C-alpha cells in the first residue's frame, strides 16, 4: 500500500527552484547528504552511550558510496539513527519551513546554492542531480521505510519490504542522464576529498568494473 503525500508549498518551491536554476556547481550535492549522515551517526553514536542496546540492530557506524552505472543510481548509505514514518511524513517537512524561506530569501540577497547547507535544507540539493530520489530507512522504534519523490509537488511512503537493513538510511539518487560523471570512482573520490575529508566515520567507496 503507497500513501501520497503533497510536500509543504514552501518544499514545493525549494524543490522547483533548484531543478530550475542554472547553477553549474552541482557537486554540492554529496557533501550535502554525507553531513546527514554524519548527524545521524552521531545522534545513534550519543543515544548508545546511554542506552548501549540502541546498537542491537548494529554497531557499525560508517558511511557507503554505491555507484551502480547499469540502474544509474548513487547510493549514500549510512547506519544512523534512521527516520520514523512520522519524520518522513510530517516533522521534516515541518521543521524545513523556516530554513526554506530563510534560504530562498538568501539567494535573492547574493547567496547561492552551494549554501543551502547552512540553513538545514541540503538534502534537498539531490534534485541538482538525481531525477528521483529514493530513501530507504529504518528507526529503532519503527518498521522499515521507503520514501521516493520525482519533485513534481508529491512525495510517496511505503512499508519497504526490501532487504530489511538493521538501522540507518539509504538515499539512492536515479541520476539524470547528463550527470552520469558521478558514478566515476575517481569523481566521487575528488569530491570527497575537497568536500567531506573530515567526517569522523568511514566513507567507502564502492567501485564497479
Ligand atoms: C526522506 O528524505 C529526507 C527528507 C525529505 C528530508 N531530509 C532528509 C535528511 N535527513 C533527515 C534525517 C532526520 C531526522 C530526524 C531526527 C530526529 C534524527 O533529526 C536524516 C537522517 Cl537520520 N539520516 C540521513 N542520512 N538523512 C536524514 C531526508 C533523507
Ligand atoms: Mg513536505
Amino acid at each position: 500500500e503507497v500513501e501520497t503525500f503533497a510536500f509543504q508549498a514552501e518544499i514545493a518551491q525549494l524543490m522547483s527552484l533548484i531543478i530550475n536554476t542554472f547553477y553549474s556547481n552541482k557537486e554540492i550535492f554529496l557533501r550535502e547528504l554525507i553531513s546527514n549522515s554524519s548527524d545521524a551517526l552521531d545522534k545513534i553514536r550519543y543515544e548508545s552511550l546511554t542506552d548501549p542496546s540502541k546498537l542491537d540492530s548494529g554497531k557499525e557506524l560508517h558511511i557507503n558510496l554505491i555507484p551502480n552505472k547499469q540502474d544509474r543510481t548513487l547510493t549514500i548509505v549510512d547506519t544512523g539513527i534512521g527516520m520514523t514514518k512520522a519524520d518522513l511524513i510530517n516533522n521534516l517537512g515541518t521543521i524545513a519551513k523556516s530554513g526554506t524561506k530563510a534560504f530562498m530569501e538568501a539567494l535573492q540577497a547574493g547567496a547561492d546554492i552551494s549554501m543551502i547547507g547552512q540553513f538545514g535544507v541540503g538534502f534537498y540539493s539531490a534534485y541538482l542531480v538525481a531525477e528521483k530520489v529514493t530513501v530507504i530507512t529504518k528507526h529503532n522504534d519503527d518498521e522499515q521505510y521507503a520514501w521516493e519523490s520525482s519533485a513534481g509537488g508529491s512525495f510517496t511512503v511505503r512499508t519497504d519490504t526490501g532487504e530489511p537493513m538493521g538501522r540507518g538510511t539509504k538515499v539512492i539518487l536515479h541520476l539524470k542522464e547528463d550527470q552520469t560523471e558521478y558514478l566515476e570512482e575517481r569523481r566521487i573520490k575528488e569530491i570527497v576529498k575537497k568536500h567531506s575529508q573530515f567526517i569522523g566515520y568511514p566513507i567507502t567507496l564502492f567501485v564497479e568494473k
